[PDB]
């Protein structure tokens, strides 16, 4: 088949979907795309230079909402970004994890950067809005990985249990993550204040 | 050597230590013993049964706020109650990766139960409550697995890096516990009142 980069990805991303991130090889991927082992290395040095990429990837092609609109509130793009991040960590198996292992690339510093100068833009200092960044990221990737990663009992549990199920995990993602953004707002509110 | 319960996981997770999960196999955990991977598996199924059994051995043995304090608030029990988990969670090598990819055990079912008993008792309804723990454990996991998958540049990214990398990220863990936390309370305390 082709072996420009854009090919090996779309072949290695089918190739997760098929055996998730434990499974996907190098030599796997060699058979995927019909080609001998030496071939592909030419290609891709390694499983970690594989899922570098990867990782930058699934976010260049499904996440849409890296920047914010014009006019935009920081809880309102904090919302969106965190809602456009989890769905392109689900759309892949393991995704999450592919996303975790990787080095968050030259590619993306831009948008990163942005995204710091945007928190730093309505009121946080550069600590408050990269604790910000820092949490949402870390509380979308949690529950996403155990979406993910979840691939008789006492009551409370057995509803508790029975409700998370009810859903993918979207209404505790999305009730943890209205209270995640009210938090920093009443911490960027009270300013020198005790609160 | 032994191959009582407790001495096969004292050796899996000083393994663990040494190789990381990807690494940790049931043939590398035969050598350490010492002993044929045949009679590993009189003992030891396989990884996943080992994993499993790892995973509940860590909490068990060093996450020491599983439940709260006579006369603790619910906003103090998640906020001891996620230090714990962290702590427990970073004592091992992908202590995270060991947790998230386990069975909430039969062992621990009294442990989750009390906790949701617990938040049911000051005023959260089941739905409420278990959000806030899903959340409070979906926020710890994910810093955790970065502190521990992390194992020129724009300036606010430089800076911010920089400042993440100052200390292990445990100050960025407790300011977005705090956030997350308050973001609860202002949630709980509103009750049908629009917030
Ligand atoms: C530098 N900054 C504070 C941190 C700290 C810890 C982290 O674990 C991370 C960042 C940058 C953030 C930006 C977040 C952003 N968002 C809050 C989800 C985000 O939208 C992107 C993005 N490329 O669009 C990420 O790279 C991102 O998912 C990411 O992978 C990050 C990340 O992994
Ligand atoms: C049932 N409950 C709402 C959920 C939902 C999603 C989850 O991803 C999980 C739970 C139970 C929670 C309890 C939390 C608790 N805490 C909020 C960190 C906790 O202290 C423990 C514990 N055994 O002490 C967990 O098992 C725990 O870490 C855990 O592994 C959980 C877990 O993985
Ligand atoms: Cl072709
Ligand atoms: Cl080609
Ligand atoms: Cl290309
Ligand atoms: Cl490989
Ligand atoms: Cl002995
Ligand atoms: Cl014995
Ligand atoms: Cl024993
Ligand atoms: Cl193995
Ligand atoms: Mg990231
Ligand atoms: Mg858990």
């Amino acid at each position: 088949s082709r072996l420009n980069r854009e090919s090996v990805i779309d072949a290695a991303l089918e190739l997760l979907n098929e055996t998730g991130i434990d499974g996907l090889t190098t030599r796997k991927l060699a058979q995927k795309l019909g080609i001998e082992q030496p071939t592909l290395y030419w290609h891709v040095k390694n499983k970690r230079a594989l899922l570098d990429a990867l990782a930058v990837e699934i976010l260049a092609r499904h996440h849409d909402y890296s920047l914010p609109a014009a006019g935009e509130s920081w809880q309102s793009f904090l919302r969106n970004n965190a809602m456009s991040f989890r769905r392109a960590l689900l759309r892949y198996r393991d995704g999450a994890k592919v996303h975790l292992g990787a080095r968050p690339d030259e590619k993306q510093y831009d948008t990163v950067e942005t995204q710091l100068r945007f928190m730093t833009e309505n009121g946080f200092s550069l600590r408050d809005g990269l604790y910000a960044i820092s949490a949402v990221s870390h509380f979308t990737l949690g529950a996403v990985l155990e979406q993910q990663e979840h691939t008789n009992l006492p009551p409370l549990l057995r509803e508790a249990l029975q409700i998370m199920d009810s859903d993918d995990g979207e209404q505790a993602f999305l009730h943890g993550l209205e209270s995640l953004i009210r938090g920093f707002e009443v911490q960027l509110t009270a300013l020198l204040q005790i609160v």
